[PDB]
């Protein structure tokens, strides 16, 4: 019985320019 | 019994320019 | 019994310009 | 019985320029 | 019974330029 | 008056998400 | 008056998330 | 008046997250 | 008046996070 | 008046985090 | 003999959000 | 014989959020 | 015979957040 | 015969947050 | 015959936070 | 081949500006 | 081949500006 | 091949500015 | 090959500025 | 090959500035 939790809650990102893999969940 | 949770809740993104894989879930 | 959850709830994206894979679910 | 928690809650990011792997969860 | 907790709560990032692996959880 | 209630009394093996926008300017 | 209540009394094996925006300018 | 209450009385084996934005300018 | 209460009376084997933004300028 | 209360009376084997921003300029 | 020149030539504006008096000429 | 020159040529603005009097000419 | 030159040429602005009087000419 | 030169040429500004009178010409 | 030169050429500004009168010409 | 020429041989008391975009992605 | 020429042989009492973008990604 | 030439042979009492962007990523 | 030439042979009583960006990542 | 030449043979009573960025990461 294996449970994996990847959560993003209430996060604020003002500006994202020329970026990669920002605020993401990767399994 | 395996459960995988990838969640995005209440996240704010002001501006995204020329970016890749922003605020995404990848399995 | 395997359950996979990829969820996007209540997320705000102000502006997306020349970007790829923004706010998406990929399995 | 193994549980893995990767959580991001209430984090503020003012500006992200030419960056990689910012505020992300990687399993 | 093994539990692993990687948490980010209430963290503020003013500006991130040309950086890698900032404010992220890696398992 | 605004009342926002989320109640859970059973056994939950899935995801339960609630998003509400009242009198706001959101985009 | 604003009342935001989240109540949990059962057994939870999943994720329960609540996001609320009241009288705010969000983007 | 603003009242924000999170109550947990059962047995929790998962994640319970609550995010609230009241009268704020967020982006 | 602002009242922010987090109450836990059961047995918790997971993560319980609460984030609140009241009358603030956040980005 | 501002009242911020965190109460724990049960047995906790996990993480309980609370983040609050009242009348502040945060980024 | 009075000559006033207010000129805007070849300027690029990627994204403008919730702003005032951007790239304008005022006499 | 009075000549006043206010010129903006070839300027790039990536992202402008919640700003005032950006890249403008005022006489 | 009075000549006043206020010039902006080839200037790059990556990100401007919550700012005033950026890259402007005021007479 | 009076000549006043205020020039901005080839200047790079990575990120400007909560600032005033940045890279501007004032007469 | 009076000539006044205020010049800014090829200057790089990485990050400017909560600052005043940065990289500006004042006459 | 690309040839961009600006030639001035007379007496100029005004502003002469030239902007060119060749094979570029501009926004 | 790219040739960018600016030639001035007369008497100039004004401003002459030239901006060129060739094969570039600009925003 | 790239050739950028600025030639001035007359009498200049004003401002002559030249800005060029070739094969670059600028923002 | 890249050739950047600035030539001045007359009498200059003003400002002559040249800015060039070749094959660079600038912001 | 890169050749950057600045030549002055006349009488200069003003300012002559040259800025060049070749194959660089600048911000």
């Amino acid at each position: 019985r294996l449970a994996n939790f990847l959560v993003h809650s209430g996060n604020n990102f003002g500006a994202i320019l020329s970026s990669t893999n920002v605020g993401s969940n990767t399994y």
